């Protein structure tokens, strides 16, 4: 009258092992939990981004207290165009309805591995800028504009160097399938 | 005769997993290249699996992985 | 839990030298 219960068979897990010794350290693995944002093949490592940001500063010869302004326009310029432009050329910024230009050779030459894979650090902020602009006018980046796309609200996720993580909406996540087809 | 007791695990005889010898060569050769003590390498491989989950398993030959 | 960092090997540069004395004035 013990009403037999089906015995549970626990299939023992198979740790990788060499010379009769486990390779993985089970202790450290239980607290090694880094952000998904960090360990990616899209974003460039903090060292490579540091070299690019410092090398551009030496080439342009601008004080570190003013460079934030320069990079403030670099992201906006790269939203409106691609991330693989001509090596020789300029990008335009703006002082009250006039243009100031900066050479593009230092920017696109010290960007290891590629300008897309290093400027993607700005991809998180770019959503905030686009949303702010779209709150005053119908704003659409020129990339998704000329990619057969027509959706308006989606425009927050329609630039070239957008990196995708686990928190992107499904509508945003499924969108990049069609543009990058 | 032998066939009636030759019953190995399915995990073992596969075309996907590499043989224990090939895995041993890779694990030892990586140790010599990185020049890290065997008492600390478990840490290094602890992050190698996590890195390869978040990305593919066919990356660029020249490059780095982050821990 | 020190997450070993690959040691950096600095290949010492080889100054030209004659009779155990560096030629270039650094």
């Amino acid at each position: 009258h013990t009403v037999p219960r089906i015995k549970a068979i626990t299939s023992k897990m198979r740790m990788p092992k060499s010379k009769g010794a486990t390779v993985l350290n089970l202790e450290h693995l239980l607290e090694y939990a880094p952000q998904q944002i960090d360990i990616s093949n899209t974003r460039a490592t903090q060292s490579q981004f540091d070299t690019w940001y410092e090398a551009v500063q030496l080439a342009y010869d601008i004080g570190e207290t003013e460079m934030p302004t320069v990079m403030n326009g670099l992201m906006v310029w790269c939203i409106e165009n691609g991330t693989s432009p001509n090596i020789n050329g300029v990008w335009v910024m703006m002082d009250g309805d006039e243009q100031v230009e900066y050479p593009l050779k230092p920017i696109v030459e010290n960007a290891k591995p590629t300008l897309r894979q290093i400027m993607a650090h700005f991809s998180d902020v770019a959503e905030a800028y686009i949303e702010m602009r779209n709150k005053k006018e119908p704003y659409m980046p020129r990339y998704g504009l000329v990619r057969n796309l027509r959706d308006g609200s989606l425009a927050r996720y329609a630039f070239d160097f957008y990196e995708v993580t686990s928190r992107t909406p499904v509508r945003a996540r499924e969108a990049h399938i069609q543009m990058k087809a």
